[PDB]
Formats: C-alpha cells, structure tokens, sequence
C-alpha cells in the first residue's frame, strides 16, 4: 500500500501524545490496520558537563489517530507509522518526531533550606535538589537580599552545586538577609522558594 | 592512488558496499538507502578511508543504526557535483540515530548546495561554517533537525573560532575533530597543518606545499598523478575530471548504455542537438537541416546582509496584461515599542526600479523595523496605472560597538561607605538599552551580579552599591540592549578603606 498521509504529532498533556494521519492515497486493497511504533531517544551526554556561567507498539484498527500514554515528561520520541492490509506486507514507514510536555512542579524545590556559618563568617547553604526534574536541571540561581536593598543573583552551575553540595557565600557584612531560590532546568524556571531569613552576627 | 569505480545505488543490506573496498574516486554518484535491518554493529567495523572524492552527489536516506560518518568516510574531501540531486550535491535525509557528520576532511563542495532535513538526532551542525566550504549557502536547506531545537552541546576539542552574524563561535566537526581553517590567500587550494598554502592546482588539501604531485584532490583535472588545468592534445576531457585517450573512448563506444562520441575535446555520451556522429572518427559534425535518424508582485523577500543595506527581492505579477515598465519601492521607519520604556526587565523616500527585480536600500538606521510597500507599474508616461501594494517588514542589523560603554568609570564613597558609581551611558545604541549588569568581585571569590533597569539607572545617574566589606574590588560592566550584550568593560579597581 501507499504511504500514510499527513501525519501530525501533537502533545496536549505531559504524558499523552496525539498522533493524527490521513489514509494512504493508494490502499490497493482493504486496509486491515495501522502499525504505530514509538521509541525513546536518550538524553544528550554533554548537557551534564556544561557550565552556563521489539518496542511497545500498537495496531490501530478502524481509526486514524492514537493517544500514547504513560510517557516520560519533556522527552523526545521517534514515532514510526506504517499501514498493513493483511496479517507481512506493509507500507513503507512515515516518520515523525515529538517532544512531550514538561511537568508542572518537577523543578520546584521542596524540603527545608538549611544553612551553616563558619568561624570566618562564611555561610554554607544546603538545599535538596529536585529529585525528578524536567529533563535535567542545568543551573540554580542564588538570590540573597538585605532588607531594603535591590535583588542580587548568582548562577550556580551543576559541577559547582554538586561539588560544594549546595552553595557557599564568602565574607558578607552582618545583618538579616532574605533568600529566594529558583531552579533553572532545560524546560524553564521552577517556582521561587518562599523567602527565608538568616542573621549573621555582628 | 586507488581505483576509480562507477556509481552505486546500495539498498537493503551492506553486502554490495564491500565492492567499494579499493575505490579512491567514485565516478558517478553514491546513493545509500532503505536499510531497515542494519544495526550499529554492522558499521562499527566498516570503513572506507581510501575514498577521497565523489564526482556527482552523496545521498543517505533511511539508514538505521548509523550514528556518524567519521569512521565510514574519514578522508572524503571534495564533492564535485557533476550530476546533482534536484540541484543538491549532498543529501542527508531521515538518518535516524545519526548524531554527527564527522566529515572532518570535507573542504569544498564545488557546485550545488547542501540539504540536511529531518534528522532528529543530528548535532555538530552549528559548529560548521558552510560559507567556507560552498560559494553559495543561500540555497542550503538545513531544517527540522535536533540542532534547530537547541539541545546540542556541541563542544569542540584549540579549534579556530569565527563569527556567524554577531556571535563568535568555535568551529569543529566532532568532539574530537576541529574544523580546518586556512589563510585567506589559500582558500580553494587547501593548506598543510602549519598553514603553508598548497599548490594552485590542488583542491582542499595536499601532503606538501606548492607541489602539484602531492595534492589530495585537483582543482581542475587529474592526469598521471598530477593536477592539470586542462587536458592537452591528444587527450580528451572525460566526465569533466579526468583525461583519457582516443582508444579508451573508442573501447567504451564499441562495448556499447550510450555509445560515446567526441566533441569539443570531450568524450560525451551523445552528440548535442543539431550534431551527428561521424562514424569513423567519432566526431560530432553538424547536420544540414534536420539530423537523419496589474496583479500583485509575487514572492517578496526582505533580507539584510549589512547594518545599512536591505536587499529586497520579488517575482513579477502573475497577470501583467501589458509590458511592465517599472517597480515602485517605498520604505518607512517604525519608531519603537512604547512598553519598552515602561517595563522593568529585572511622501516617504522611494525608488522606481527599472529592468530589475531586486533593490539594495542604503543609509538606514541600525536595528530598526521598516514597512516596505512594493508596487508594479506597466505604464508611466501619460497618467500611471499601478498595482495594489505589497506589504513586507524587515529589521536592520545592529551595530558592532553601539552598546559598548566608553569613558571613565567614576565612583564616590559616602560617610556610610556606600559607593555611588557613575559611568556615561552609550549615547547611540542598537535600538535602546533595556538594562545593565553590575558585576563587582572580590579577588578569589565567585562572580556577583546586579540587574539595573532603565528607570533605576536614569534616576540614580549610574549605580549605588550599599554596604560592602573593605578591600580592593574589581569591576566589569555589561550593557544589555534589545539587540544583545555590549562588551564587558575592562576590570577597574577600587579600594574601600578598612
Ligand atoms: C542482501 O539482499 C539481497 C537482495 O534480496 C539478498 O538476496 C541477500 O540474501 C541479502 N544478504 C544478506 C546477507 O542479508
Ligand atoms: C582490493 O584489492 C585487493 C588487493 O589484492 C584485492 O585482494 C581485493 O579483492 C580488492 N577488492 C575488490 C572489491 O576488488
Ligand atoms: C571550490 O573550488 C573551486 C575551484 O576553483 C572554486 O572555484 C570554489 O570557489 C571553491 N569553493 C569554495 C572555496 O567554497
Ligand atoms: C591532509 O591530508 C593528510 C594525510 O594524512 C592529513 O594528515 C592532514 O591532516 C590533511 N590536512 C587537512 C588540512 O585536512
Ligand atoms: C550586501 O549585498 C549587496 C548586493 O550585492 C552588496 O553590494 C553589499 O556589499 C553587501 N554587503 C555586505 C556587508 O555583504
Ligand atoms: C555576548 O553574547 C554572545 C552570545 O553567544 C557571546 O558569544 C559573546 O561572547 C558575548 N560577549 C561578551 C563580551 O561577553
């Protein structure tokens, strides 16, 4: 049979993929079913090392759309669609690629924001990284703030964060400082952590 | 050095691919397609390092398991494009699993363009500067690849770096192979590792400089281990790349398919129109008599290659209903997006184009949008009747140093040890400056930042750093405009008393 026509890969949900297509221009026989193959593409090795500072299938009978469920959030997938008119002699494949949606709170940081202060008044911050994120987390932003002043920032990269095990603020003048934290992943910006306060003794 | 083999169309399995074992030149095309049962293992120990040049085109279509060409064709240097695939000499299409090209010896594509489409894993594309490899990149078609939806961390090994259109980026083919860049005088001849130009008859690479017997490939024609400008008598040009004698063309003729003939010192498949095969000497000779046997202008495209030049192109109206006399180009400056000043991010000059279907508009403001109205006229003299307008919009390029901050970085210190910084804003920038970044730094520590918005900067008249611990601090400043990042100011130092 002819090639399946007009495939469109759309993702309306974080787990659902809705593949749509028109039937082959030349079925040359009574079409029995379609044959959808999907395949996870592995994540890019190099993304973990940069400083920014048979497969499950389905035979679709009498239908021209499919909703693929139970799929990993914000991940690219190779979809191979074929048509069969006897159950094998099937049409040449129709390739299409689709990237799933991210999750809502995958990048949001939970649990207590902890700190330590050393004999030299350095503040070693520690917070638990969001265990299961959208793809991976490419960096973090440390936003400390002294009441009344303007906002300050700091990009903490993967290698830095994973090495120190959180952050380390060296030599700040005394006072009560306000902190907000915002995880930056491949997908976007995980919601700002509620303001914490810490007072470095005078 | 190796043999010259004819073109191949290799399908289903890799078996027939081993017929290429000793080929150094493919006299024809190479098509590789429809291999659904091939696996990575099949290519891991599969290599053709002898292959240097292909005279027609290279096409790769639906080849499963192949992740790179760096091991298949490590020395492929030139694609001549004698025959093309829809005007393309290189086609890499729907190569699912291919992660990189790795054609680290490919220096020149003499004719035709590159079409790389629908390769969902293909990276190491942005690091290749195709303008160094092809004379015209305008007809390239590089779309729907992984490279587009920027997930490629194309990290080069030391490699040379060149500018794209503002962005200075390092150039490489793979994680382990840099892209070779020769001195500008050397361009098509190629060069050695030390940078000495190859001989003028070489193409792409040579083993020793200024020696026409040590070329990797020839610029014009190849004959008897030497690159020659033309085939001298009594030899004939064959397939626009090699010199052959009369006897060879004659043997081909008698084996035939196409029964080869000689014309204009070339051995060609058939006589051109109006000429006929003089049997004896195989020479095409001419036959006496027969041989015995208004609407809208279409598709406007606005392009800007310069900070001041705009190159507008268009097709004529589908129904001219008369002889078109001229075109009428109008341009008009759009001022600037009102909200940009109130958000915190922390007759017109014209031209009558006669006998031409393109215009280059000069003396235009940098990084500015423009409304261009194009019309067509097919009479001008008594009372003009012209076409309905063709609307098109284009944004000019930014300037190089428009956003760079000049003049002394000045400071003051108050009784409460607050440091009021003051520096002159870049008077004429690319559009406008949307914010600034203040980067103070204590020697040894990590970088610190501060986003200073427009209203803030304009109010305070520079910056104001409140309550810093004593010491000598280093400062860098970076203006951020609508266009990009005005170069970091050289490190200044200031010492706050203890
Ligand atoms: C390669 O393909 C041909 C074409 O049908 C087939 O006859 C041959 O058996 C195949 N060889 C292998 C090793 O798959
Ligand atoms: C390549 O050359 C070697 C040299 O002896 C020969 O054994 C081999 O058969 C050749 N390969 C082909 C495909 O002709
Ligand atoms: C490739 O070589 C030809 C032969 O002289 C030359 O005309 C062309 O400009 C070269 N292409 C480049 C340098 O991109
Ligand atoms: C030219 O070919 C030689 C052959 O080994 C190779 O070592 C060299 O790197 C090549 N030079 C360029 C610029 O490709
Ligand atoms: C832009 O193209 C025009 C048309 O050929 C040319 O005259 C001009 O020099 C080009 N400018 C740049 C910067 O390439
Ligand atoms: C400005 O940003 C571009 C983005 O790629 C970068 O290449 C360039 O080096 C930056 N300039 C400075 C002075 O940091």
């Amino acid at each position: 049979p002819s090639v399946p026509l007009d495939p469109i890969s759309v993702s309306n949900s974080s787990s659902q993929i809705i593949l749509k297509w028109k039937p082959p221009s030349d079925p040359n026989g009574n079409i029995t079913h379609y044959l959808v193959f999907w395949e996870r593409q592995a994540e890019d090795s190099e993304l973990f090392e940069l400083d920014y500072c048979h497969r499950p299938f389905e035979k679709v009978v009498n239908k021209e759309s499919l909703v693929i469920s139970g799929l990993r959030h914000f991940t690219g997938y190779r979809i191979e669609l074929q048509a069969c008119n006897q159950d094998e002699r099937c049409s040449v494949a129709a390739y299409v690629s689709a990237r799933t949606m991210p999750e809502a709170k995958a990048d949001d940081i939970v649990g207590p924001v902890t700190h330590e202060i050393f004999e030299n008044n350095v503040v070693h911050l520690m917070w638990q990284e969001p265990k299961e994120p959208n793809g991976l987390i490419v960096l973090y932003e440390v936003s400390y703030r002294r009441y009344g002043d303007e906002e300050l920032h700091l990009c903490v990269s993967r290698k830095h964060f994973a090495l120190e095990r959180g952050c380390r603020l060296r030599g700040l003048s005394p006072g009560n400082y306000s902190v907000r934290i915002r995880a930056t992943s491949l997908a976007g910006n995980g919601s700002w952590t509620e303001p914490t306060y810490f007072y470095v003794t005078d």
